[PDB]
This record gives C-alpha cells, structure tokens and sequence, in this order.
C-alpha cells in the first residue's frame, strides 16, 4: 500500500521496474523521471544516445560484471528468438579487433559461434588480435518504448517529475500529489543525475565520459565491428571505433571517450574523425557505389548518408555501477546507477540484483 | 563577454530575453530551461496550458499591476495591428459578467470600446453587472514559437538544462560547459520552479493555483466571455467561468482555481463542470446544430468537439509577482516570477521592468 | 444476379448509387469511375472543385428544377440537423444581391428565414434587389468521402476503370473481369465525360462552363454572399460573385462562367478579379486586422491567406440535366448528367428520379 | 512552335520524353497521360507495379532486344555509378536458376561479374543450370519521380488528360486547350492502353499478361534470385519465381504470368503460392529469427512482414515491342509500346530508337 518509487526512466529504471512488477504482481509502483524514452534526444539522457551493442567490457576477474553481461545477453537473445526485431533487437556477428593486445576477454567465449580469426585479415593495419561471435544490437528508442508499454501493462503509474533530493519524495507536496503517501522504498536509477541525489563522497565518484556518434542510413550493414586501442585497464579504458547497425537500417558510428567533458553539442572535427575511422575498420560502411573511390573521397560519400549527429554522457563511476542497499529520509533505498558505457549490456542483470536487494 | 543568463523559457523568460537583447544588441545571452514551448504539454509548464486572454485582475489600487497589464495590452495590440494572427493573436470583444458585484475594475476602462451592458441581457441568471471591451486572445504555442524565433534572430544561445541552484551557474561543470565563463547576471524567470531556487520564506510565498481546462474545436466562436463569482479580494480571488477562443479555432473553456492543489491530471467531474458552466455563460459555444436541444444534450454536443483536456499550476505568489533586483551567489540577480493567472497579460510590462532593473 | 452499373463517382453517381442500394431491389451494384473523390483535384472532375453552396437557379416556371433543388435541400438540411458538420455540411445565412434585377426567384421563399432586404444596405453600389435566407454549404471532399463509405457499407463494389463506350460494359474483357456477367443496366452519371458515352448527336448538347475559384483560409466567415449580374435567362445565365464558406474554415471565392472554355489552369488576372469582386460584396472576407485599409492593400491581405487556386468545368447542357430512361447496347440505361452549376444543389432529387426510372 | 506530344507517363513515355528533350533542347513538348507515377497504384498502370529488376529475356538471336536490354543496362549502371541509390537504383548480384535448361542466355555474359555456378548448390530441387552476374534493381516510384522532375527541368509541359483517339489530339477542344495548336507529332507510349488507339490488326497483337506480386519488408535481402520453369520460347514464355529487393528495403516476391487474365485484384491462393515459392528459391527471405522453423511457420513469418499485395497487366505483344514510325490522323507518329515484362530493362534503348525514328 505504501508507494514504491522507481526514480528514472532510462534503460536502468525501466528494466528495474519490469523486474519489480514481475516479482510482486500488482505492487504499488510509481515511476518518476524528468526525461522519458520518446522525448527528443538530449545529451543528458544516455539511454537513447547509445548504439547500442552487446559488447562486454567485463574483466576476466570481474565476476559481477561478467555475470550481469551474460545474464543480460541471455534475456535479450531469448527475446529476439521469440519476437525477432519487433522490439528493436537484431542478432548479428560481432567482430572485435585489437590494435596492440594479443588476447580477448574470456567473457566473449560464452557467446554463440565464438571464433578466433586471423588478425592479418582485418581491413585496417596493426591488428594483433581479432575475434567474432554472435551478439545483438538494440535500437534503444524501440526497445525502451516496449519497456514503457510493459510497465504500463504491469500496472506502474508513470509521472513526469523532477526530484531535487531523495528527501523531497517524503516532503515535497508536488511529489506527494503523485502517489499520496511517503514512499516505503526508492530505486535510484537516475544515471549521471544521481550526482545530485547522493552525499558528497559518492557524488564525487560520478563523472561523465562524453561520447559523440554519427548515425548513418546504411541498411546494407548488418554485422558489427569494433576496434579497441589501449588497455581496458580492468574497466572501460582506451578508445574504440565501432560500427553498430540497428534493425531499422540506421547504423551508429563511433566513438569518443572524453572523461570529464561536459560539452553537449557535437564537434565538427570529431564528425570527420568518426567517419574516417569507421571507414578504416569497416570499408563496407561506405555506400556501395562509392567503395572503389579513393579512401579520401569516401568520407564525403558517408557524409551524404548521415541521419544525425549525437552526443551523450556515459554515467561513469570508479569500480563500475553502484548496485547497493541503503537508507534515506526513512525510506529503504536501492541504488542502481553509474553503468558507464555498459548500461544496455548489463541492464537486466542489474535490475534483477536491485530487486533482490529490495526484497 | 561575461554571460548573462535568462533562466526560463516560459512567456516570462522569453519576453525578458527579447527586451534584454533589444536594449543591448549583441549581448552575450544564454537562455537555460528544462522545458521549452514546443515540448509536450505538462502541468508544471504554465505558459502553454494558459487560454490565454488579456483580462486584467488588477485591483483599482494596485498601480504596479495596472501599469503592467495596460503596457502588455498596448504591445500585444500593436503587434496584432502589424501582423494580424500570424503570431497567434486575435482581437475580440471580451464580455465580463459578475454574479453578485455592481462594479467592474477601473483598469478595463483603458481598453478600446469599453461599454457597460444591461446585466439582464446575460444568458445566465443572477448577473448583476456586465461590461464589454476590445481585448486579445493568444494561442500560446504559436506566440511562444515566435518569441523563440525572435531571441534566436537576436543572437541568444538556447540550452536545455536544469539548474539545481543559482550557485550552480558559476560552479557546476555541466552548466559551465554551455557558456564557458561564470555568469555576471541571471534573470530568474523560473515560474513556480522558483520555489527550488530561493530561500524558504520566499519559497513559502509561492503556491500552485491549479486550473483545469477543456479545449474544444469551436471556430464559430470569436468573442470572449467570463463570469466572475466572489470577490477578487485585491488579487485573483473567487472563481471564473470563461470562453477563450484562439485564432486557430481551438476554444479554451474553464476554469478552476484550486489553491495548493498539486494534482497534475484532469478530473472527470471537472470536465463535466466546465462544459456545463461554459454553456451557461455562452450558449453559442455549442455546435450550431445543437443549439435548440435541452441543456443535457448540449453538454454531449460539447463533448463531441473536445480536442484535449489540460491542467496547469498557476505560479501564484502572496502579493503578486516578484520583480526585483538582488545579489546571490556572486551574481547580479533579477527575479521575475510568481505571476499567478496573469503572466500572459503582464509579460511585456514585467520584462521591461526586469531589464531596467538589471541595467 | 446481373450487374447494375453506376458509371461515375462524382456527387451525381454516388447519390444515385446510395438511392439505388437503399431501394433494396436486389441490385448487384458495381460503381465504375476513372476519378474518385479523394483523388488529386482535376479540372475535369467537377464534384470536388465546387464551392459548394445550395443556391438554386431554378426558374419560377422550371417545375422539375424547383422540385429537385428543394428535395435536395430537405435531405441535406435534415442531415445537418442530425449530424451537424460531421459530413461537411454547414447551415448559414445566404445573402443574394442583384445588380439590375428587381425580383428574386420564387424557389428561395421555400427556405427557412426568408426575407427581402433593403438593397440600399448592400456594401457595393448598383444593387437593386437583395434577399437572405437560411441555406447550407458543403465541403465536397468530406461529403463525398461520407458517400463513398456509405456505398461500401451498403455492399456496392467499387472499381477504378475507364469506360470507352457503353457497349464495352458488355463486350470488353477488361471491364467484364470486374463483374463477370454482362450488365443488365447502367446509370450514366459521367458528368461532362458523358460527351464520350452518349450517341454522338446528343454530345453537342453538352459543353463546359469553366469556373475559376480562389480558396482562402477565412474561418471568421460563416455567412454566404452572392451577387448576380445579368439575367439567368431561364437557366444559369449572367455572372456571379460569391463567398462560399466551408465548415473547415476554407472559403471558396468566385466565380467565372466561361462557356466553351476548356483551359484547365488558373489565370493570374482572374485571381486578381475574384479577390477584388469578393471584397466588394463581402468586406468581412478580409482578415480582421486588414478591414480599415485601402482596397488595394486588402487585396494583398487576401492573397496572404490563399490556400489554393482551382478550376473546374461545369457539365452544362441546354435544357438542364438529362435524367431519362433509354435502351442502348442491350442494356436498360438511365442517363443522369448535365447538371451545369447545380449538381450539388439538385443531387438527391436527381438520384431519386434516376432510381425510379430504372425501377419502373 | 507546333507541339510534340508524348502520350503516356509510364517508364516508356518518360524515358522517350527525356531523350526527346535532350536531343532537341527547348522543343515544344507536351506530355499527356491519364495516370502519373505518383498516383495511387492501379493494376492498369504497369510501371509502378513492376519489381523491377534488370533480368533480360532476350533470345540469343533477338538482336534488337539484346541491344535494347544492354544499352538500358549501360545507362542505368552508369547512373548508379554517378548517384548510387538516389534515384532508386541498386546494383546487386542476380542469381538465376533453371528447372530443366542446361544453358543461359548469351546476353547475360555482357553483365559484370558473370559466372556459371554449381546447380547442385541451389536451395530447391531439380535445378539443372545456374548463373550469377551483377545487375540492378529499380524502385519504380522513386525512379519515375526522378524522370518526372527531369522532364520538368528540361521544359516539358505535363497534362492529366485522357486521349480517346489519336485524331482527338488535333481536333478535340478539350485537348487543344492544353497546347493550342494541332500537334505535328505524337510518341504513342500508351502501354496496354495502345489497344484503344491503333487499328484492329495492330490492336489484336496486344494482350495482358497478368502478374501478381507480394511486397515484403525484408531489408536483409540485397541479392536477387529467379527460378525459370519452362522455355522462354524466343520470348517471355514459361513461369518465374523471383525475389527483387529494392534499395528502400521493400522486396518484391513473384510471380504469375497469366495471359489474357484481366482480373485486377489479388487472389488469396496466389499470395500463398508466391510466399511458398519465394521460400523455396531463397530461404533467407524469411525473417532471420524464423529461419530454423518448420516451413508452415516460415510462411506465417513471411505473412507478418507483408507490406502490400499488388497486381499489374504486362502490355504483351506478338514479336515484342512496337517501336515504329508511321502516319495517322494528320501526324508524324512514333509508336513505342508493347514491352511485356521487359519495359524497365529496355526503356532507355527503346526511347533512343523512338527519338531517332522521329528525328
Ligand atoms: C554515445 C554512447 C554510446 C553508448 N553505447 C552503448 C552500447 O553500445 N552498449 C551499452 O551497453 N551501453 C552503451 N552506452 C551506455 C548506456 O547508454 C548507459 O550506461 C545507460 O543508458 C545508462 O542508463 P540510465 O538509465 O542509468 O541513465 P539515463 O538513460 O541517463 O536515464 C536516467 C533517468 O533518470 C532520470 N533522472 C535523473 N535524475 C533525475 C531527477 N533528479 N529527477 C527525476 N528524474 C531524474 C532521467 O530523466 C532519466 O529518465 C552508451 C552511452 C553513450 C553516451
Ligand atoms: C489553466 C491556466 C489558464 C491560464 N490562463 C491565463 C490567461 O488567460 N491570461 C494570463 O495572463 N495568464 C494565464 N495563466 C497564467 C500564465 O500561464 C502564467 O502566469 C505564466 O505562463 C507563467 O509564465 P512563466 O514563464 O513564469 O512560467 P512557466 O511557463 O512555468 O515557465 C517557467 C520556465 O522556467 C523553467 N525552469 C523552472 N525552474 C527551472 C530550473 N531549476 N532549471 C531550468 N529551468 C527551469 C521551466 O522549464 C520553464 O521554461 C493561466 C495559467 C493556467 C495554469
Ligand atoms: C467552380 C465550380 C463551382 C461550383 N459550385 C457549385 C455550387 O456551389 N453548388 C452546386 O450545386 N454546384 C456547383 N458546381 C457544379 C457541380 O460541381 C457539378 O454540377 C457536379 O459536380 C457534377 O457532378 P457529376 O457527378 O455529374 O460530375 P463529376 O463530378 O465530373 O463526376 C463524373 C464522374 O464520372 C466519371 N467518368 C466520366 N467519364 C467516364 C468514363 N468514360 N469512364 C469511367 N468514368 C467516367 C468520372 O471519373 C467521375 O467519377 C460547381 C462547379 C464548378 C466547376
Ligand atoms: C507484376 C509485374 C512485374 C514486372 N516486373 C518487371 C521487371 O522486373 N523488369 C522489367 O523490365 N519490367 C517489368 N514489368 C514490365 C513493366 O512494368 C512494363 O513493361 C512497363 O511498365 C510498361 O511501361 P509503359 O510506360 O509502356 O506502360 P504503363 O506504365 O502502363 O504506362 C502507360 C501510360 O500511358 C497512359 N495512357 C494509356 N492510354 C492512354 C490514353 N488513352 N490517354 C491518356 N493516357 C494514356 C497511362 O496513363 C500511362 O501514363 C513488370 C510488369 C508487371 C505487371
Ligand atoms: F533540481
Ligand atoms: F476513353
């Protein structure tokens, strides 16, 4: 009878709410957020800026991340087997190439059709290791719309509201009008927004890792490619070039990984950079008719098929995501934030842990 | 060189920004807001919920409100003579009727074509006083779109951003990324949202006055009607029924005046109440074919032409709007908020005062 | 059951089809047409070019036209009383002014709220007679869409097909594939296209009267105005200026009456003419903010609210419409064409006569 | 100064008009047609019903058809090299399978990347010959829109008009109003409509070959497949199953070849037939997630991605297309009609001959 709040309507909050409602049928759940999946794109809302591909960054020794990523893959892949592309999922061969390293992450061996490839067969030079396996991409707008429909069907009440502090959920008459009584519990799925909701030491742990992408219309591309330069360093370190094709024919090209960079608007030079690198790792990203042209001329061909530029801020945190049980303003609090560049590939895993902590 | 911030992209912020940029051509102006005019309607954003009509509530002794309301009428009426309905304005005869009173507000005598009518000619019973005069309605979405285009043309930079505190404008890296240097000044045009930005005693002076409206498609209606019940009490007291026709053929029917009511969703019984009262004061709101039908059948005819239901929170303030110079967080601050049910009819007057205070 | 063909999907064909299906006479109805109401506007398809208003041209001594026009008025007015504007109908006050004449048609006295006005109160000069009465306008696209839905609901089969001759309905495999069996009957509701379907010496009787109109967005205008110059001459003679407001806020301004003029495209000078004459007869057609300006500036204000120019060819015929039973190409034939500038205002009346002729 | 008429705005008329205006810049050209490319689909207008692919039917000894087909290929391929998919063209690998034949048409060897394949590798049974080569598909609505824009830019006047007889062009006031003076010449590109415009011996040569197609949304398919059953017989004989993918992700599945069948509406049993046969010759037409399912479940999966059913009448003629100079009703007449199922793959070839015959 006392309301349970899910604060956040990104992929993290919506998956949390789905698992919450499935575990406790008819529970009194209110989802509050100041940005919703179908809103216009905004650099501050990470979930619809994402590619998204399932391409784990889980260190061999990071048992929690490996578990989350593979659990999430299992859920998404079973869903694709059931409904195909209806919710924005597309199974595909993912190819990862390393420019330095002579190993892949052990976590990839859990995916179907894992193969070690000859690094000399990469289209770009200096590739020292190369693997492929079956994975999935997600058109986030489509998938999030499906999650929104699902939480409605499960009986969640949805509210557009800004929450200035966790205490406000108990005290602010504007918020109390939504759910009548002070909440018994809150799931804090506020992404990078959690910086304004937690005490100073925890707030300090959050930082943006800015990512710019270029979305092209390239429906000929139905395979995934990533080039990793530099060590992950047990986290999400180094830089990536990637080709992330969606089932709708939009293909996300990236990326950048700028720690502490709060600039929300795309940079012209980075557009050029992304297009140039995308052509290096995946020559077939070019419009078919332009593929025989000098490499320099193919950038303009890619420009001609650009759908949009986009920028987002990965909600980065030292040690990865905070999924933990605490207390604030007399409410039971479950934190589920700080997923960096891996929220889409870990969402269902985190959601299940979060609900288990609450329960 | 130092940025000047306009916080808010409602009618108050946008008129403030226009007058600011007109007074000081090429100034470094950045407009920050978490809700913009063309966004989907939300009860928290009053400017696009409003009717809006110019129907002053200024008490005979309220010299400041009278001056603002008359100034705003002059600006809007001048604009209508220059551009017609291009920006959402429509000149019309406004008829006001009182159920109890035997006097009107002196301020109305400043409008063109002021006439005292025979109250016995009102279509509803118990009317003791009635006047008409030339006034204007505004389709707020259209007018705000023109204001947005105008501030762009004048060189303002526009940002979608939430401001958690005034200090954050100078200290918060997420906001500093927008304009680089710490701002010298901020115009706080945050509407009811100002309650999160000011000290608790100022925040306590602000309260919502909830208003529900029904929008109908009634392009045959090109005249305005209001019935006042109870005393204004030197502010915006009592209750009103109104018919507010827009140039686009949508006609806003209302209303309610629920002080402290934070419920953002429409109430079914209130829909019935509004349609019933609308028919009382203006029989011609009914579709022409339905005008000879019994009263109950005519409510049904109005239901058949409903476009939308909407709810908004008027940013009411004890003593009316705060338009004042101050200092806070190392900035020169001009507050311009708390216009209640009168922001549209006072906007330009208030904007000119705000810019003068800053200058 | 042998097919019964309605040839034409203008207002005449569709009303004929509705009345045919409503007759419940076991008719296996196939509606064939090379232009359908929701198709792009084309000067050759009169029904969606029309204003349309109900403003009878029926001469005092033209009993058939008077009966048709008043019957159609009753049907449309009752429809408006039942459903309001849902099917594109709008009741309004129609004001007619004459430049020269000292009387009105008797037929108008049958409308609600009839009155003879003081012609000195007309906004333009040289007005010698003026009346008003309650009438209706029709947004033809909306009303025709409603008729199309209605014939579908009643079980008619609808086909996009060009009929090269009446005989072809029985003999042409391209047409026979639509309905399998040779048709027993055809209602020829082909409008000006009937010139290619009726025996050739009857075709000389049909001619275009070209009409250009300017459609403006003027939702403040919900009253109708017409000025008649010259005599009707027992038919549709002389020239008219008119303001015909639709329920959707589009207002049709006109008009021209160019006999034998087959030019399907709007003329620049005619746009200027129509706007100028519209302002003469109805000063409030101008945008409210423009009403105090010089006449030339008001013409410019009208140009600023133009939605579209359009041209149509009225299916004119000496003697008015042919509504008649015949036998041709082995089939029972009912002709229902040649309604000139009055198809909308006579449609239901004609449809009922046509169906009665077939039913025998 | 005397008008030149192009009668018809299908692919044949519009290519003729383009070549006409390019040869004689500023010429007084009027294009008359009762159906235009952007009109709603109609079984009587073949050009937008077509797949279309470039898959020649030209007999080894049919010099004219081979010349036409290869010239048209050259023109379209050059266009695709210049603009890619901008005008609806997509280069692809076309694979043809024969159920009986042990040879391919010689004309195919003129296409790039020609190769004879192992017929054992066909996914369906009883294949005895198989080849592939580079060819093109066309999204006809997009291509015809480009042609329409081209003729406008070259100064053609376009008219929606029905021509009851060629004599009417000189004598009918309804047609004379379009171009003022009796025309000097007419290019008769009326497709199957030519049967109403030519003398009884020439009209008897024309007949419909009805084809029904199913359009699916299958953007994973960018390769073309055809199975030929029975002999071409020096013409377009026998029956074909085909997969014709467009650049916009629509894929046309077919077909039927019913001579003299004037039924313009799709048959339910033919939908089933086409879907079943498409799956036989190209298992990858099925949604990726459905590819391991039993055959009946895959047919159902194809039904779920259906965009539209369509029917058209190929303008078939004894001896193929009539491209011929004549004199009728006072005019210099060039006939260019009766292209059967090969109008798209022969259009530019025929157009050029037609303009030459007139010049
Ligand atoms: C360019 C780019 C590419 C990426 N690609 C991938 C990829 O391929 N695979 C992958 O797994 N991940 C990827 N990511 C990362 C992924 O997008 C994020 O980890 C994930 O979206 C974070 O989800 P979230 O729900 O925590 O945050 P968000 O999506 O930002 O949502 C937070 C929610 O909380 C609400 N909120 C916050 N504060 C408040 C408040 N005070 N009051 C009310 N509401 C509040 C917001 O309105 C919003 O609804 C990418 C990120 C970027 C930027
Ligand atoms: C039903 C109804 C009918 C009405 N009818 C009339 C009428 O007929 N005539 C009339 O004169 N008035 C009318 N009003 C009143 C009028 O709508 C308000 O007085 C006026 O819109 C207030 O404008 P504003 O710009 O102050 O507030 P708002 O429109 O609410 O805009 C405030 C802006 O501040 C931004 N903001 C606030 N806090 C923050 C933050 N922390 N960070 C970033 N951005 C922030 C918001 O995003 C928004 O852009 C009506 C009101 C209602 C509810
Ligand atoms: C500018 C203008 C204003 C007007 N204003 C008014 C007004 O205010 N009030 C009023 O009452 N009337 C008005 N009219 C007149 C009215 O529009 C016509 O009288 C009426 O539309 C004629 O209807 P119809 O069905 O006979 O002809 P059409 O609407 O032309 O329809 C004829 C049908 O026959 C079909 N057809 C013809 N030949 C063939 C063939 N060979 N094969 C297959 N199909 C064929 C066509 O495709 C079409 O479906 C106006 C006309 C014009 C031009
Ligand atoms: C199902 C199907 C699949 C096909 N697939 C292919 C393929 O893959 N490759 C290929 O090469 N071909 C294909 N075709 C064949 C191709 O569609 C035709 O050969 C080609 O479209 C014929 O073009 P057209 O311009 O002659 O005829 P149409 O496109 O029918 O155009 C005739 C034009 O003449 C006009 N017209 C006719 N009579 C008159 C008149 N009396 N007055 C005014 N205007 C008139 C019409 O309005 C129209 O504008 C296919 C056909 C079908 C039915
Ligand atoms: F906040
Ligand atoms: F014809």
């Amino acid at each position: 009878s006392d309301p349970i709040i899910v604060l956040g309507a990104g992929v993290i909050g919506l998956t949390t709410a789905v698992r919450l409602l499935e575990a406790h049928l008819g529970a009194n759940v209110h989802i509050l957020a100041d940005h919703w999946p179908s809103d216009a794109l905004d650099a501050q809302y990470a979930s619809t800026i994402a590619g998204a591909h399932h391409l784990s960054f889980a260190d061999d020794g990071d048992a929690r991340q490996r578990r989350w990523d593979m659990r999430t893959f299992d859920v998404l892949y079973d869903e694709w087997k059931a409904v195909g592309e209806r919710t924005g999922l597309m199974a595909l061969t993912q190819t990862e190439m390393w420019e330095g390293a002579t190993s892949h992450l052990a976590v990839y061996e859990g995916n179907p059709d894992f193969r070690v490839l000859d690094p000399r067969t990469a289209p770009c030079s200096n590739i020292t290791h190369m693997v492929s396996f079956t994975s999935l991409t997600i058109a986030p707008t489509v998938y999030l719309a499906a999650l929104e429909a699902r939480v409605r069907d499960l009986g969640a009440k949805l509210h557009r509201a800004h929450v200035p502090s966790l205490g406000a959920l108990r005290t602010d008459p504007a918020l109390l009008a939504l759910y009548t009584r002070p909440p018994a519990a809150v799931f804090v799925c506020a992404g990078l927004g959690a910086r304004h909701l937690v005490p100073a030491p925890e707030a300090a742990a959050l930082f943006p890792t800015r990512g710019q992408v270029v979305v092209v219309r390239a429906p000929w591309m139905r395979a995934g490619f990533t080039r990793q330069v530099g060590s992950l360093g047990g986290g999400e370190g180094g830089t990536r070039t990637y080709i992330i094709p969606r089932c709708n024919g939009e293909v996300v090209l990236g990326g950048t990984m700028e720690q502490g960079d709060w600039t929300p608007y795309p940079r012209d030079e980075t557009v050029t950079d992304i297009l140039t690198r995308a052509l290096q790792i995946c020559p077939d990203i070019a419009p078919p008719y332009a593929r025989s042209w000098p490499k320099d001329d193919q950038v303009a061909a890619l420009r001609s098929i650009v759908v949009r530029d986009a920028v987002g801020f990965r909600p980065s945190r030292a040690g990865g995501a905070r999924v933990a049980l605490a207390s604030a303003a007399g409410m039971r609090v479950v934190y589920n934030y700080g997923h960096g560049g891996a929220g889409w590939q870990s969402c269902w895993g985190c959601a299940e842990d979060a609900v288990a902590l609450w329960a």
